[PDB]
């Protein structure tokens, strides 16, 4: 089973005006590398290797100028375009064609996904055949988002979309998994109120059929977005931490692909000439020897 | 029942002048004193009974911060290090409170943190023989005691502060022992260096085939705070997660609460003198939030 | 001559837990305990005598932090406060301490830093008669007592706290005194939140037009420490000036050097017990750098 | 009539990738493009009139960012650099800019901060005959050009990147001339790196007698941006203040509505299409706050 990868990047709004003004946010650092560079790492880590990446029709020339079509990391990267951010679930009409008849996952583009363990939940959820499968994160303002309500054994019950009294603080996070069944139910619902198309629409309908595993994502993990400039900040100084510490780096996309043996040995030392100067390629360099488990 | 020891003594004059008049695990990270951190992992471990060494100097100081911990349905005692003589002396100092039991150390300014650690730590506990260390692949191995690996699983040989470290896998400042570790404290003798190496206890279990590593993976976060830097780093990453989630990491009472260890009565005497401050709301909010546990 | 006070006292339980144990002031704001700020903004004024106020069980340690000041050619003497009565009881506690000299009043847990600061401390403390204090632009100026300006931005009135603000100005934790303040300590009464107030002693300043009310630009960092979160980025920013510098911001001995309080013998006795660590390479870095 | 040179050029690949995708100085500095510190620097010492010099590829890219400056009443120009071939090389490229007019150029990754700035840049910017330069005690002279002091503390001579530092004084990324420097900079020889220094235009200045090496002192922040770290570090440096004080560093429409390059009626012309973000409200309080004399 191929599972096909959407990262969506599109139009985030003026909230962080100026830093976006002339940039796209994804495109923007957190710490050392690009943003979009961590939800591609997610789906990499997830086994996903066909990824769409959708953005605005002015900001693709970007995207691509810097992920290219993924063959430098064994991976196959396309893009389509989406002119405004009219709802997440759009994101199965422009990738309809793209997703075919298989799986799928969706990811935005500007979210952080970080913990231990977390290879082994997200190829548990791509691996299964039938239904949906998403993630469900304690979180301090649970009313920004698709709200889970739960009963006593922690069963999921709903998902509303920003509700005025949120049933709980559990938030759904940006990463889906879906079965073949999801561009069609993205054709059936329709724009809300607040005109877009929306993924609420899409998980309660797989919850109403018994369909859909909202998997509780544990506080060992960081589930970060960057909707603020401290937010944004705040990621930044939480991955050099980790980095530092650690002297590994977090969404290395060559270095998750080299591991899965999607590229080789060699491909590592031509993606390293050059960089062979800067922090970078030397850590690219550095596969060939390091053992790590 | 594993009996478990803080080893939070005598930290030099690395840290001068922050260190001069107040031990170093009564300093924060972010909103809370350092000591709770460590005293957390203890507890998510399972462990209730809890030896506190300091220098004799600062045994009130930590005495009054966390008593005799009945207050969190434990018992937290408190012996002395005069000098900073080496790890291996918490079983020489901690013999009578160790007694006949398994035990377990861990140093009073490390911060452990990821997803499913309660697991780890329970495999760990659950062992009957021999000792357990956790291996953390760190930037600047050479610091700590190193873990060697041959091509496959195995750790064969734990040296201290390398010159030529066999590995980037520090050995981490938590460690499980059988019944065996106070007569091998016993029978070693201070290093080169002067101090009574828990690398030298821990090469007796390697020896006699018993010492079992765990690999502590990337997506854990494993702190110290040896320099004015990594400390104040320990409280923005701290700080990150907590903003994020509306969580607290390491709140003893919220641990000993969801064990059953105190309950709902207790937790509200608890936040009583508390009542106005955001500690106390946030005890107040355990008995109403839902949180997965 | 003038004669400093600096109030170290109960600070609440608002930073529970980490107050719990440890006085605010003496924890750390990035490599240095907290009352090393305001001790030597007091110094950069060139006060050499202080008076440290803190809760009864806290006075050993600040005395074991800071001695009597004698190593660093300052005399430091310490008092106690029972309970956090008001920033007015300052001059009733010090009252024996202030005699009938000019003084000055700092905040332990006050952080001043900013260019040309010594040069404004400086013109303060030479004021003859009359009163000196700060007003700074903040984002919450109805913490504390807020100067409401005329339309030529004089400074008309002060209130503690106000329901509306008549200004973004908040008045800082420092202050300077004539021989007037003592009498004037003892004379205000506690106010309807039971505290002998600053901003009482600060307004009969005011109200005889005897007090300066100096801005304090948008170029200083007056920074205090009222959340967990400001105790921490106090710290980063601090971090951040003495990294790029090679600079330490609020070292002591470096201060009382340059002052020629010490000299280069009294340096290096400081420096030989602190010689493995990096601030005894500081101390010995001022007298080769 | 003073104008100024923002030289924002190529910048290498020592910070790979995140200058892959975006050009440095429109990287963010927590809440504002890199490039509006520096332009905002230029503002302050009273400069309307500022040429931009990027690369070929990023110099559409600083234009969509900026455009002409009439928004903050100021005349923006934009020129390229093919190589970053040395910064005297912004009076080459600038020349005709320049004309027979003093000029100042900064560089567009420097952050200047502090108590008094505006009267320091006023006193250079008004200097009728030579040149000013500024000095600044840093950890890492070696990286600068830096100035050698006589006993009398009196600026001797300026060796660019010295192999044996003379101070700790070096040069910050600011500097002020009169009409001599363009003949000047088309007159000096590329160094041994084959850069056009701006450290030999300043010796010919100091040579001749007409250099005022003035000092900065350790009340101002002096910042530049060569590393992850000291990039995410100027952010935090930045929101400290920021959030203390509820007031904006380096918000040009703020300067330029103080120093009434543009009027009320303008700033909220510009705050409308902004209304529901912060920065757009920060405008919007310019009309009615009090932060004056
Ligand atoms: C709506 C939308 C957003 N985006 C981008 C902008 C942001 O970077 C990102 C999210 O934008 P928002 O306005 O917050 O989308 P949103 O308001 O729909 O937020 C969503 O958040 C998820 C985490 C929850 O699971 C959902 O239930 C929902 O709450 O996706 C697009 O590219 N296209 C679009 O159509
Ligand atoms: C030596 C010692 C330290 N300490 C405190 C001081 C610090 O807070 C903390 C660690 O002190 P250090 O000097 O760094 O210890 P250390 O130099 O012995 O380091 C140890 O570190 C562990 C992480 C490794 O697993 C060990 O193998 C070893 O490397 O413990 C005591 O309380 N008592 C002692 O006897
Ligand atoms: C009241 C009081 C405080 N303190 C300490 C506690 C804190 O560290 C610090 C300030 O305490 P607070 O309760 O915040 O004080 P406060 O509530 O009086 O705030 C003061 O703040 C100044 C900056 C203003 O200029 C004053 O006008 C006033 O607003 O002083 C004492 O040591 N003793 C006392 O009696
Ligand atoms: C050389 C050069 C740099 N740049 C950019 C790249 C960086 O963002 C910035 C500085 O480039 P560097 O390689 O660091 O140049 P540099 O090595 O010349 O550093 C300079 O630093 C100044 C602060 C000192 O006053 C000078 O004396 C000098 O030391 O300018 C250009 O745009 N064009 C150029 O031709
Ligand atoms: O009340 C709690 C529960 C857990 N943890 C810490 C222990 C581990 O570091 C991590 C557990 O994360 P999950 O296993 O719930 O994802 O959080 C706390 O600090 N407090
Ligand atoms: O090359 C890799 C491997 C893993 N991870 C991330 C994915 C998860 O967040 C975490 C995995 O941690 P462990 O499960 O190995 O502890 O690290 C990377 O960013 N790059
Ligand atoms: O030894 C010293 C000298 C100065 N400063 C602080 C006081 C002011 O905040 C600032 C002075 O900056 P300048 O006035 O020197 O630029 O630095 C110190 O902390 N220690
Ligand atoms: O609208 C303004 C005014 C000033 N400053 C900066 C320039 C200096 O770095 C400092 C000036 O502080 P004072 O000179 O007002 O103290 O603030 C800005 O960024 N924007």
């Amino acid at each position: 089973m191929a599972r096909k990868g959407i990262i969506l990047a599109g139009g985030s709004g003026t909230r962080l005006y100026p830093i976006t003004h002339a940039v796209s946010k994804q495109l923007l650092p957190v710490y050392d590398k690009p943003m979009i560079y961590y939800p591609l790492s997610t789906l990499m880590i997830a086994g996903i290797r066909d990824v769409l990446i959708i953005s605005t029709p002015q900001d693709t020339p970007r995207f691509e100028s810097m992920l290219g079509d993924g063959s430098q990391w064994g991976m196959n990267i396309q893009y389509a375009t989406q002119p405004s951010p009219d709802g997440l679930a759009q994101a199965f009409v422009i990738g309809r064609d793209f997703v075919g008849n298989e799986p799928s996952a969706l990811i935005l583009g500007d979210n952080i996904f970080y913990g231990h363990d977390l290879a082994k939940q997200l190829e548990r959820a791509s691996a299964k055949d039938t239904g949906a499968t998403v993630f469900a994160y304690h979180v301090q303002d649970p009313e920004r988002y698709g709200v889970v309500e739960f009963d006593r054994e922690f069963r999921a019950i709903s998902i509303e979309e920003k509700p005025a009294k949120p049933r709980s603080s559990y938030a759904v996070t940006g990463l889906y998994f879906y079965d073949r069944q999801v561009c069609d139910i993205a054709a059936d619902i329709k724009p809300s109120a607040r005109g877009e198309l929306e993924i609420t629409d899409v998980n309660s309908r797989y919850l109403a059929a018994g369909q859909l595993d909202v998997e509780l994502m544990g506080r060992g993990y960081a589930w970060l977005d960057t909707g603020t400039h401290d937010s944004l900040i705040e990621a930044g100084t939480f991955i050099a931490t980790l980095q530092k510490r650690q002297g590994l780096m977090v969404a290395c996309p060559e270095e998750i692909a080299y591991r899965r043996n999607w590229i080789d040995a060699e491909q590592v030392l031509k993606l390293a000439q050059p960089l062979a100067k800067n922090a970078y390629g030397q850590y690219l360099r550095n596969l060939l020897t390091h053992q790590v488990a």
